[PDB]
């Protein structure tokens, strides 16, 4: 079958692992791959997605995992901002890596339960528009938005 190599990255404790596990066993959790069968849009599918560690440590540790990925969730947190402004080094890696102004990418505000958001929401989609990416809220407690955002991933792919 198709097989589709997601790859979550975002600065630390943004929700990388929460969306990724809201997912794939429908839970929330308060406090690395994935393998799973899915059905999208009547396509019979695997999302093998990868959920990278926070920790800064790569860069020669990220080129590798880049390199494989297809698509990527690009997770900030609408409750902090240098998550937020962390996203342009993502990208700009993810595009050195693949050799491409365009890689299948979308934009995620995470926690957008909480109220006491820093980043705006026409803020991050003026961002996604000068990528030319999708933006989407997701609040992986809630789990609004959460298959929302992998799966316009996957379409991003499949129209790549
Ligand atoms: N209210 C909300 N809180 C959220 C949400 N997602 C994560 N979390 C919480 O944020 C905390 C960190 O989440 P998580 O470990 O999933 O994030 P990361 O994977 O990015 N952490 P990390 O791997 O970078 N590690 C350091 C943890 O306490 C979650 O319960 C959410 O949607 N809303
Ligand atoms: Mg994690």
């Amino acid at each position: 079958m198709t097989e589709y190599k997601l790859v979550v990255v975002g600065a630390v404790g943004v929700g990388k692992s929460a969306l990724t596990i809201q997912l794939i066993q429908n839970h929330f959790v308060d406090e690395d791959s994935y393998r799973k069968q899915v059905v999208i849009d009547g396509e019979t599918c695997l999302l093998d997605i990868l959920d990278t560690a926070g920790q800064e440590e790569y860069s020669a540790m990220r080129d590798q995992y880049m390199r494989t990925g297809e698509g990527f969730l690009c997770v900030f947190a609408i409750n902090n901002t240098k998550s937020f402004e962390d996203i342009h080094q993502y990208r700009e890696q993810i595009k050195r890596v693949k050799d491409s102004d365009d890689v299948p990418m979308v934009l995620v505000g995470n926690k957008c339960d909480l109220a006491a958001r820093t980043v705006e929401s026409r803020q991050a989609q003026d961002l996604a528009r000068s990528y030319g990416i999708p933006y989407i809220e997701t609040s992986a407690k809630t789990r609004q938005g959460v298959e929302d955002a992998f799966y316009t991933l996957v379409r991003e792919i499949r129209q790549h």
